[PDB]
């Protein structure tokens, strides 16, 4: 196990009493269709259900056998046409499927049916997953459409195959040998992702190179186009707004001035003439040194809808970033919020603006971004961050289910309650129907893909969650860990509460009870909670946590920058008032004393240090966990795994003493004696701030 | 096949009725030792004839069965000491071997004797080769010994991981999981470079970053040097000179400074204490803007034997490279030669002078390097080239084997006849203390390691070389298409063929009769002959060329920098007589009329211009060749392989293209009709030159 097949390992179901049950079940692989995506299915189920029945079943066309597993729709599988399905199959759409034990002509079947090619396929893999996961096909009936339309993962590649944050390798795309070589790792990056239901994918970075425009670059990126076709993802890129400049063929990129309207037209036009099903651009403008509208003085959504116009013909749609803050201004936490809201209905129904989590960077915690809750005629999509910025790179231990369950079932109050991040992601709170997730998860050519074996559990819950934002961090973890390592109870139960406290641990001794933006800058990789004096302020770390000797913490209640306000009421009442506020965010709202009480009992110096030594012995509780299933794990990955959490600790402790350290010496209070004492000093861990091997190939 | 084992594909024998006899004669493996090395001899027996016999055989220590396989040296394997083989095996040394067909208390068997445990190491693998390329185990009778002492490979790769003229990948080291993780990957990649006899590696970049040095680095590289160890694998490491200055410890690097010599004696026990039979050092210095003693006014043996002097209480070595030219100098092809030889006797007895193969930068073709000829008081070693830095990057088929033997196989009358650049590096021409060989092999993180499938032919060639350096570049792509590919003669043939005119395929489409350095600055993806006004002229390509209206070349004789000078009289003579110079180094030492007639009977327009297109002719064959190979490979290295030869012939297109109109341009001469016309014009390609995707993560500063 080198981690290759992700979660996708087709071994023989080890329960023999389950595996005799599905050799029963499923003797036979009937498909009527031929298309190219049935086709993917057909391969898949051929050899998931070889590999995990371990008999050959092979993928035929012919006469009805009993118990028999049968895909189709009913255009191109006659034996599911004749079961009349009919508001059963309706409810599915254009992506569901329907999964079902049931009877053709008297034979046993299972069926896999859905209205198109694209829903068999999802379907298909489902099934493998309930054989996957050991669950019991008798008497199954389920039916399943996800909750989102653009379900999309982004990569931040750049053309020399350096991945900005990106802990896995060099970029999976091989633009030397492209568009020649058609290399099976693209049909095996598009299969992981159809596993998910993932239907789109960006594969260059935002900080965008206008070389992915040109037709050398487009018939490199047409190959991957169809590869990934049968596999129902289309293709995206991100794009530089001054791409019109970059061409020489025009002096100017403002998005009012027809030759620029005709420059993105024409060069649509020879996008969908090699991608006629392309799905569309991403775009960061206006945003740390990328170019945009507002560099000609106009604002986002005239730089956006001209996109827009280009794209509206072929079907190709916009996602324009709200990730967007100026150095000038107050208060970053209030900036993408202030930048768009007057903007609300301005943007053309092809236009979906892509927000993060968060309002300020994919930071360990961070409360919703209030343009989820203002932002009512606006088409929006969500954004995480699966690649490990800030959780550790490739050596932190970091699931991220539970900070994409927290964001997702977040209540917000912007229309009653149920007005949950999920609900509004969904179109149901504001009414749109143009809806989405995107993941930035930034693989590599690392013979597992992420790097840590761990961070294909943050994919995993990534796009599980795309197709239903309510499935739980729990659920998703409980299905990865049967896919990816064992079956087994024992294992599954203790590696499944390590993961679900992993992500809490990378709050705990990095930035806890709403600290925020320590690293090390600009590379992320260690603490430097001191870090100030940089160009921009909002780049700095003092700048958040605003330390002194009687207290810490940033007022953002009507008293300071008054961001709460940019929320709906109930939630700027919950959070303004401390009786309410929850301590994992208050201090992104309040300054507080050091003395200020925290629910403990312990006040907040005694707490922030309590919370720095939790992280590192909640570290040191997953070492002791892991290395309890030794006999559940293949040996390499066993030791790989053992071996990174070593790094991880000794990381954690750096982290944790360095924060410790310095807070310390802002606040002028001793660490309460029954810790242990860092043995060195406060320069002591400034300098292995300066010394500490980053390890990234990219740097900023 | 994703081509992760590389020629170490331990699959069961497709011959029938050899495998049979391979399955008769090999029924069991008996070990006795259990060092580390014959501990990891053992295991790749092991992995190795139970794969190619498809068999269970597992290595024990029990009671002598018949048939079986004993490995050992006299001193850990009784039953072989019990034979006597004395001088014979004696002869041998510390790193040789006898592998035979005996007999032992009237038991049959095979044996794998050595004086050493590494010895029996590298003998098992030649024992496991032999199978592998379907060699008669009957009546076996062979020794070897390497001809070699440091027989090494060299990795420019930056901490970063980023890989400097790296076509393959990330770095192979994980600095961020290091120590803690001894990822598979390491053992892996020393059994590569064990199997051909490989002893050293040098891991990082020669331009040197001063951090490898510091304790946090020499943590991490220790474990990689315990994963290297049972394979006879030292490690080495490139030296950034001014280290005492950039770790703040002493205000200068003066070699003479008692306080410098001081730093480097402390750093050397460090080392040492983390890693006890460390190499040694690399070192690239006063070059390319490294620091070195000439930036102290002092000489290069002032420096290299400072660091000699700290590495020698420990059996340290220092590899001194002479890539070394001044900007200043009139011609860059004398730079070296110019630089070592008022030297040569200082240096100290544990520096060896690490030399390219020729004066310029690992071109397609070039002259041999003046140094080896004339340095007659100074430890040399060869340094080649493997990773395709001037012959294509990861999208080229260039097997560099041919490349690697003209050079070693060049006579180069040093001591008259028989001072062939091979039996210099061995010692027998000048009579010396330490030898060996270094391979610039920058593979990486790429599944298959060096991205093209046939780059790992010229790794293969290069380490079978470094053990003897009469190997031919036939034999080596030989047993490498046999371990790689298949045993199928009508596949071995015409594949080994393909490979053999690849490299002069590299030649004539970038660069044929003696010109030189043509390429892109300074990523030396593709053509640009045009190039002129850099901040160094040694770094343009009118320096190397000279073209004009009437004539091109380079004028090397005594009429012109007087270069021929700098070799035996033999060799001056030679290439400085029109009449008896070859016609592939014409130009590296003759400005010649572009109306010089030529061997062939056209002029020198007309020969350049078929020499351009004999290239593009070569590469079109290399694709006819590879596509009638599809029912012996698997399909996914034929479809790889089908893929890149499309992207090479499309580049070599682009590379005759922009060479010839160039030439054109400067002499005014027309393109023969016979000659399909290209495309396009020159100033088009001087835009592709600006336009075409340079398809390598490191860039040049
Ligand atoms: O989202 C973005 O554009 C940026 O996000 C930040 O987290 C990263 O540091 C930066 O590399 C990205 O370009
Ligand atoms: O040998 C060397 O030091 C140099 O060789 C040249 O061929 C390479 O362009 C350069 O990257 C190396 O540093
Ligand atoms: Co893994
Ligand atoms: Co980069
Ligand atoms: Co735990
Ligand atoms: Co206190
Ligand atoms: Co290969
Ligand atoms: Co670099
Ligand atoms: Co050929
Ligand atoms: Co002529």
């Amino acid at each position: 196990e080198d981690g290759y097949d992700m979660w996708l390992r087709y071994q023989p179901i080890a329960d023999q009493t389950l595996l005799k049950t599905y050799q029963k079940q499923i003797r036979h692989l009937h498909v009527a269709g031929d298309s190219p995506t049935i086709n993917a299915a057909a391969a898949e189920l051929q050899r998931g259900l070889s590999g995990l029945l371990n008999k050959p079943i092979v993928a035929r066309d012919e006469k009805l056998k009993d118990y028999s597993l049968v895909i189709g729709t009913p255009d191109n599988s006659p034996l599911i046409a004749s079961l009349n399905l009919g508001e059963r199959l309706q409810a599915l759409g254009a992506e569901g499927y329907l999964l079902e034990q049931t009877r053709i002509n008297k034979r046993h079947v299972v069926i896999v049916a859905a209205n198109s090619d694209v829903g068999v396929l999802y379907g298909s893999f489902h099934l493998l997953r309930l054989i996957q996961t050991q669950h019991a096909l008798e008497k199954l009936s389920l039916s399943s459409a996800p909750r989102l339309q653009h379900r999309v993962v982004n990569h931040w590649d750049n053309l020399n195959r350096v991945v900005e944050r990106g802990y896995a390798g060099l970029s999976l795309w091989d633009w030397g040998s492209l568009p020649n070589y058609l290399a099976p790792r693209y049909t095996d990056y598009a299969r992981i992702n159809a596993s998910l239901g993932i239907n789109g994918t960006v594969i260059n970075n935002v900080n965008a190179d206008p070389r992915v425009l040109s037709d050398q670059f487009l018939q490199k990126i047409a190959a991957l186009a169809d590869a990934f076709r049968p596999y129902g993802i289309k293709m995206y890129l991100s794009i530089n707004f001054n791409s019109p400049r970059a061409f020489g063929d025009v002096d100017t990129a403002d998005p009012l001035d027809p030759r620029v309207q005709q420059w993105w037209k024409t060069r649509a036009q020879k996008i969908y003439s090699y991608i006629p099903d392309f799905g569309g651009f991403l775009v960061k403008a206006d945003s740390e040194g990328q170019p945009g509208p507002q560099g000609y003085g106009r604002d986002h959504a005239e730089g956006a809808n001209m996109l827009a116009a280009a794209l509206k013909p072929f079907g190709g749609v916009v996602f324009w970033r709200a990730f967007v803050y100026h150095p000038d201004i107050e208060d970053r936490f209030r900036g993408a919020y202030d930048e768009f809201m007057p903007l609300d209905g301005k943007f053309a129904d092809n236009v979906i603006l892509q927000i993060k989590n968060g309002p300020i960077d994919f930071q360990p915690r961070e409360p919703f971004s209030a343009l989820f809750a203002g932002m009512s005629r606006t088409n929006m999509m969500m954004e995480f961050q699966i690649t490990q910025e800030y959780f550790g790179f490739a050596t932190h231990l970091a699931y991220q289910g539970p900070l994409f369950e927290e964001s997702l079932k977040t209540e917000t109050h912007a229309r009653g309650e149920g007005s949950t991040i999920g609900n509004i992601l969904e179109g149901k709170v504001f009414k749109t129907r143009h809806t989405g997730m995107a993941g930035v998860i930034n693989p590599g050519t690392d013979r597992n893909w992420t790097g840590h074996p761990f961070v294909q559990s943050s994919w995993y819950a990534f796009g599980r969650m795309a197709w239903d934002h309510q499935i739980s961090a729990a659920t998703a973890a409980d299905e990865w860990l049967r896919m990816t390592f064992s079956n087994q109870p024992a294992f599954i139960e203790p590696v499944k509460q390590m993961m679900l406290v992993s992500r809490e641990a990378g709050v705990n001794y990095r930035s806890p009870l709403g600290l925020t933006h320590l690293y090390s800058q600009g590379d992320h990789y260690g603490p430097a909670p001191w870090t100030d004096d940089l160009p921009r302020a909002d780049w700095t770390a003092v700048y958040y946590h605003r330390a002194s000797k009687t207290g810490i913490g940033f007022n953002r209640t009507k008293t300071g920058s008054n961001a709460l306000a940019q929320y709906p009421e109930p939630i700027a009442k919950a959070w303004g008032d401390l009786n309410s506020v929850p301590e994992d965010l208050i201090l992104w709202f309040h300054h507080l004393s050091w003395d200020h009480r925290m629910q403990s009992g312990r006040n907040l110096w005694q707490e922030l240090v309590h919370k720095y030594y939790q992280g590192v012995e909640q570290v040191r509780a997953m070492q002791r966990t892991w290395d309890q299933q030794e006999a559940y794990v293949d040996a390499a990955r066993f030791a790989q795994v053992k071996a990174l959490l070593q790094v991880q600790e000794r990381e954690a402790v750096r982290w944790r003493n360095s924060c410790v350290l310095y807070f310390q010496s802002v606040a002028g209070r001793p660490i309460p004696a029954n810790y242990e004492q860092p043995e060195h000093d406060l320069e002591y861990y400034k300098m292995l701030a300066r010394t500490t091997y980053v390890p990234e190939p990219w740097h900023p």
